[PDB]
């Protein structure tokens, strides 16, 4: 019913599971005006989330993407130009507008071999707050940060998810792959290299064979390269809502 209408609204607050967002309604917390008396109640994610609750609904136009995409890459030049930064979803497509931006990392320097080096990211973020383009966190791996950026204002903008994520150059390509999507091109993607002998994930390229059980990831310098081992035209990012 019209409680259920909380759980529902609740949930609508990042960091605010279905199970969490249970627990909530049983202290007798409901609207965000509850929330906010209760900080105490939320960790650090539910937390940010609440702050930002507003920003957080709004969507990401274009034009503004790619500012903040600017700023993201500039950066990471400085650091160390091996490194490799590309800025997915929707928006890699075309996209119009979008709901944050997503972010997939690499460096020559770490391989799915190595698996071990936060301190590649977090070199990464905190130029970032270092140059006020990050402003909050939300979570924070060894591997992926999870938080808040905010175009630099002139006088302002909305506060706005990032995420970024770090992959290793062996695995990159199949990675940025997927993050671009659609959903449906996976799908399709996925589904003819399967027809060619071949299967495909996030991770890796690898053959297939008898029985079906099989595999060991093949060579990839490129998207194209992926693309190239199934046989089809590449396709630009755009041409891939399907
Ligand atoms: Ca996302």
């Amino acid at each position: 019913d019209d409680t259920s209408s909380s759980i529902n609204f609740l949930t609508r607050v990042t960091g605010i599971g279905p199970s969490a967002a249970r627990k909530l309604v049983d202290e007798g917390i409901k609207t965000l005006e509850d929330l906010r008396k209760n900080e105490d109640k939320l960790n650090h994610h539910q937390r940010i989330g609440l702050k930002y609750f507003e920003d957080f609904e709004k969507r990401i136009p274009r034009e503004e993407m790619l500012q903040m995409q600017d700023i993201v890459l500039n950066e990471v030049k400085k650091l160390d130009p091996e490194y490799i930064a590309t800025v997915c979803g929707s928006f890699r497509r075309g996209a119009e507008s979008s709901g944050d931006m997503d972010v997939l990392l690499t460096h020559p320097n770490f391989t799915s071999e190595s698996s071990k080096q936060p301190k590649l990211l977090h070199r990464v973020v905190e130029q970032l707050q270092k140059v006020r383009f990050i402003t909050d966190t939300l979570s924070k791996g060894e591997t992926k940060f999870m938080g808040v950026c905010q175009l630099p204002s002139e006088n302002e903008y909305p506060h706005r998810r990032i995420d970024i994520r770090l992959i290793p150059k062996d695995q990159y390509y199949c990675g940025v792959l997927y993050f671009t999507g659609s959903d449906i091109f996976n799908k399709n993607m996925r589904a003819h290299a399967l027809e060619k002998g071949f299967t495909i994930n996030e991770y890796t390229i690898r053959p297939l064979g008898v029985t079906g059980v099989a595999g060991e990831p093949l060579p990839v310098d490129s998207e194209q390269d992926i693309f190239d081992y199934i046989q089809w035209r590449y396709r630009e990012p755009k041409d891939r809502s399907e």
